């Protein structure tokens, strides 16, 4: 399901910080 497919970048993106 394609639903909270953004945490996957938003996470390393999360990561980052």
């Amino acid at each position: 399901m394609a639903t909270l497919e953004k945490l996957m970048k938003a996470f390393e993106s999360l990561k980052s910080f």
